[PDB]
């Protein structure tokens, strides 16, 4: 267990794009961290993806968002070490998975969910990579939203946005056109609520496939078809058919969401 200044490094528990996570032991607080160690020799061949991150992960105050309590970054040295407050339950699920969560299970996480996206468009964040393993699970069963590696800072009332990055199984239609377009970035991270609301209580994605042109495919033109089992309230369905809804300008928005009866019952 190697140590770097009051930490203690133990196991790896996951990786995120560049470097690892690890659990940490603080000497100084008697309690344990997730400690991100990314390479810098590694980010400088392929980020400023990191620098980025940072600043926005230092403006986020919520308890359904990550909370990052200090960078270690020593010029003359290789690696930058993220320090972030564990979030111990891990990931809220594992995409696919044969035992989805309880209608209810998802109704509760779906309003942590509303909470800090809804936290994270007020401080003009638009996060484009919700998904479930995102969204950690607490001590005390609440979500924290996770991996702002992709996130944009936008000025104004949206973001207005033409890059295509993401997971694809949870990017919207009008960010996969061939031509070069503009799409409302509050949008996106709608459609990716709704995505990942179906995953939630069906345990895979609505739109799936390896190949990636069929995925976009699919994702622009195949109308959403539901499963026999498991059978889900007509409320519930209601709510996901109006989040991937392939026209942006139709799709629920934030406001209407927590309105929605599903949401409120
Ligand atoms: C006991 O705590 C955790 C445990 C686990 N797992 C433990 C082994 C399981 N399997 C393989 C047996 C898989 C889940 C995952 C996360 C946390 N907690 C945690 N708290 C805070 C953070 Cl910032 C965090 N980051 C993190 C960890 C792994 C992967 C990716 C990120 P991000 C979303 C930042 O990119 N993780």
């Amino acid at each position: 267990s190697m140590q770097l200044n009051q930490y203690t490094l133990k196991d790896e528990i996951g990786k995120g794009s560049y470097g690892v996570v690890k659990l940490a032991y603080n000497e100084n607080d008697n309690t344990y961290y997730a400690m991100k160690v990314l390479s810098k020799k590694k980010l400088i061949r392929q980020i400023e993806q990191v620098y980025q991150e940072i600043a926005i992960l230092k403006k986020l105050d919520h308890p359904n968002v990550v909370k990052l309590v200090e960078v270690l970054d020593d010029p003359n040295e290789d690696h930058l070490y993220m320090v972030f407050e564990l979030v111990n339950q891990g990931p809220v699920m594992e995409v696919p998975t044969l035992k989805p969560l309880s209608e209810d299970q998802a109704r509760f996480y779906f309003q942590d969910l509303i909470k800090g996206i809804e936290y994270l468009h007020y401080q003009k964040i638009i996060h484009r990579d919700i998904k479930p393993s995102n969204l950690l699970v607490g001590e005390d069963g609440h979500i924290k939203i996770a991996d702002f590696g992709v996130s944009n800072e936008f000025k104004g009332s949206d973001a207005l946005l033409s890059n295509t990055v993401g997971t694809p199984a949870f990017m919207a239609p009008e960010s996969l056109s061939e031509t070069r377009k503009i799409f409302s970035g509050k949008a996106l991270d709608v459609w990716a609520m709704g995505v990942t609301l179906y995953c939630f209580v069906f345990g895979q994605c609505p739109f799936m496939d390896e190949r990636i042109m069929c995925l976009h495919s699919k994702i622009k033109s195949q109308a959403l078809e539901f499963p026999d089992q498991p059978d889900i309230a007509e409320d519930l369905k209601d709510l996901i058919t109006r989040m991937l809804d392939k026209n942006p300008e139709s799709r629920i928005v934030v406001p209407e969401i927590k309105l929605h009866p599903w949401v409120t019952r």
